[PDB]
């Protein structure tokens, strides 16, 4: 599924991401935009044998199990395929653990490259949240 910007914004706020660990909703929508362009089916194979899954591109090496990643750990205790559903619940709860893993949102490279230090409030424009 492909979310509309405000539609995803609402869904994320509904799952408690607004200001989670001090990160405004704008940060999460912006991260989603550049990590997967709001596409829940998004997947990116990495040259290290791992794969990034879903709207927030969660990595298979440490967070989810896709059964084909060497020395993988399943810290979020879920199959990676669950991160490709139309409902973001699974991705959000896993993301909540990642953001608290000691690097803030720096865990998402696209956030770091395109959202960090920017006026992320714009990503929430027009939204009746």
């Amino acid at each position: 599924k492909v979310f509309g910007r405000c539609e995803l914004a609402a869904a994320m706020k509904r799952h408690g991401l607004d200001n989670y660990r001090g990160y405004s909703l704008g940060n999460w929508v912006c991260a989603a935009k550049f990590e997967s362009n709001f596409n829940t089916q998004a997947t990116n194979r990495n040259t290290d044998g791992s794969t990034d899954y879903g709207i927030l591109q969660i990595n298979s090496r440490w967070w989810c199990n896709d059964g084909r990643t060497p020395g993988s750990r399943n810290l979020c205790n879920i199959p990676c395929s669950a991160l490709l559903s139309s409902d973001i619940t699974a991705s959000v709860n896993c993301a909540k653990k990642i953001v608290s893993d000691g690097n803030g949102m720096n865990a998402w490279v696209a956030w770091r490259n395109r959202c960090k230090g920017t006026d992320v409030q714009a990503w929430i424009r027009g939204c009746r949240l």
